């Protein structure tokens, strides 16, 4: 999985330079855990998680459940973060997630730009934007949108 032509060293993951950037980098790196119980610890009680524009999860319980549901049908095999940056309390990750369907073994590269909001170092919001065309096939759960 190569570096894109448009990747900029000035915003590379290794150049993350605020507490929030470093926390978010750590979190998306921990996605390969496939471990909802570990991942949920990064979230505030008052929080949200959405794969745009699918129905959002609000509240830590809902986030935990949807993360747990994901890892029953999908392994996040790799996360490759090309850019990380932050502005006005928001953190951006321009990246690629590699998802492998557990029942088919088929692998999928998703180009993602995600925005995170943290409050006192805990995730208050997380919205990933990417193409969902292959998402319905890749995740063996009914899309609810």
């Amino acid at each position: 999985i190569e570096q894109p032509r448009w990747a900029s060293k000035d915003s590379a993951a290794g150049a993350a330079s605020t507490p929030d950037e470093k926390i978010v980098l750590e979190f998306v790196d921990a996605l390969t855990s496939n471990d909802a119980a570990k991942l949920i610890e990064y979230f505030a009680e008052d929080t949200m998680y959405q794969n745009m524009p699918l129905p959002p999860a609000y509240g830590r319980d809902a986030v935990e459940q949807t993360l747990a549901g994901l890892f029953t049908v999908v392994s996040v095999d790799a996360v490759e973060t090309f850019h990380i940056g932050s502005s006005n309390g928001l953190v951006y990750t321009e990246r690629v997630d590699v998802l492998r369907a557990l029942p088919t073994g088929k692998s999928y590269n998703f180009s993602i730009l995600g925005v995170f909001q943290l409050t006192e170092g805990k995730i208050t919001g997380w919205r990933d934007y990417f193409d969902l065309r292959e998402f319905e096939e890749a995740v063996d759960l009914p899309l609810r949108g």
